[PDB]
């Protein structure tokens, strides 16, 4: 008897990993898992021509921002059973239990597999040595760019690379996602859809989600983030953190792990940045201190000939054991809440910081067309970085950009 499981590169070995995992169960149940990882630059195209076609596996991993996208689509079996087995709605922070249908949807669609938030990477010795108090830096957006400039006048040089860091790091090439962004929105008091009546519509143009995104888009202006690095993705910005090459940036819980792991096993142990690592949440905006919370949920096609063994990997992967143990291997957090009292978390200060972080966790609403706003967005978002890379994003061209944005999102939004 077989299970197919696609999941995303959540670990250094994804396929070893999630195979180490699920081995228990393999031996319990007499079962062979079968696992295919797909790059998340991929796993929208393969998971929605899996869902249209009626071809793929018994289960996937969905972001939990692609979950109501999916479910509207009518092809994930209702999951309500698992959640019940599990310990139901108590069991799950409330931002992760709407992650587990479509917005408005009487049916669950998808179990809780692991959290993930965001906060600041930091160079402990190039900020010491640039004179930057972390806690002055990440408390507020003035201290932010104060920090910024300090480690732009800093002499420090990194002891490998033998060249000064530049101070802050962010992809301006292949935005596939406003991660990067939505804390800039949010800190502003702007959002990025706002219902009203019954309706969605963009708040990408309102005055706050502009204010938000020209501070964030600015600091590349004012020279705290290089040329270079705005014809960069995500990936390329990670490698560049790696190589000691900026002394701050944004990613989720993952890097920790990977700081802990040599470069030989798909880590970077060995590197100046793995032993001087800090982290620290984003700073408050002038309107509140928010991060980007998301994480990966598990699906069941309605295709699938295996549902009830399907459930049955679903209520072990969602469990106290299976959910601390994937934690571990991949560096992110359990979505279950009880995992999170496990001491193997607590006790990582690191890790610590990003638990304390969750508290202005916020996350995107489940809508059925999410996947056409998030791109309508990245696309001309995309349109603002280039303006930035010449030097010739003003507020005004900015407000052109999203008000088309936002015609754009209104009409997706309108199906
Ligand atoms: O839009 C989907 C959204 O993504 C999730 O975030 C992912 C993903 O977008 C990001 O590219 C991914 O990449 C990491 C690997 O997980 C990590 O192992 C290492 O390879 O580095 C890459 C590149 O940075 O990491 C995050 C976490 O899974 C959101 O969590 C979720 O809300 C989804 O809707
Ligand atoms: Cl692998
Ligand atoms: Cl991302
Ligand atoms: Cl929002
Ligand atoms: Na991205």
């Amino acid at each position: 008897k077989t299970l197919e499981v696609w999941i995303m590169p959540n670990s250094p070995q994804p396929a070893e990993d999630f195979k180490a995992l699920v081995a228990p169960f393999e031996k319990a149940h007499g079962v062979e898992v079968k696992v295919t990882v797909l790059d998340w630059g991929v796993a929208w195209t393969k998971i929605t021509t899996a869902a249209t076609s009626g071809v793929g596996p018994d289960l996937t991993q969905l972001g939990t921002t692609w979950v109501g996208a999916i479910s509207a689509m009518g092809v994930l079996e209702p999951v309500d059973d698992v959640l019940e087995a599990l310990g139901g709605e108590k069991a799950y922070l409330p931002a992760v239990w709407r992650t587990t249908r479509l917005e408005g949807a009487r049916q669950a669609t998808a179990v809780p597999w692991f959290s993930e938030l965001r906060a600041f990477y930091y160079r402990t010795d190039a900020l010491k040595a640039a004179g930057v108090n972390p806690a002055e830096m990440f408390a507020s957006w003035q201290g932010f760019e104060a920090g910024l400039a300090r480690l732009k006048a800093s002499s420090f040089r990194d002891p490998e690379t033998k060249a000064p860091l530049a101070p802050l790091c962010t992809p301006g090439r292949t935005p596939r996602t406003l991660h990067n962004a939505a804390p800039w929105i949010w800190g502003a008091g702007g959002e990025i859809v706002r219902q009203a009546g019954g309706r969605w519509q963009s708040a990408l143009n309102s005055p706050e989600s502009l204010e938000g995104l020209y501070f964030f888009l600015s600091l590349a202006q004012k020279g705290y983030v290089p040329a270079e690095s705005l014809e960069k993705n995500t990936a390329q910005i990670e490698a560049d953190f790696q190589a000691g090459k900026c002394a701050v940036f944004a990613s989720g819980p993952w890097m920790i792990q990977r700081a802990q792991v040599p470069e030989a096993k798909g880590g970077f142990a060995e590197r100046t940045a793995a032993k001087n690592l800090g982290v620290a949440p984003y700073p408050a905006g002038p309107k509140g201190r928010y991060t980007f919370f998301g994480g990966s949920n598990l699906a069941l096609f309605n295709f699938s000939k295996n549902k009830p063994l399907a459930k049955e990997l679903l209520k072990y992967l969602g469990g106290p054991e299976a959910q601390v143990r994937y934690a571990q291997m991949t560096g992110m957090l359990p979505a279950l809440r009880s995992a999170w009292s496990d001491p193997s978390f607590q006790q990582n200060p690191l890790l610590r910081t990003f638990i304390q972080a969750a508290q202005f966790g916020r996350t995107y609403p489940s809508l059925a067309g999410w996947g056409g706003v998030e791109n309508l967005a990245v696309q001309h978002l995309g349109m603002a970085w280039d303006l930035v890379a010449q030097g010739r994003l003003t507020r005004e061209a900015l407000k052109d950009l999203m008000d088309k944005a936002s015609a754009a999102i209104n009409q997706a939004l309108r199906h």
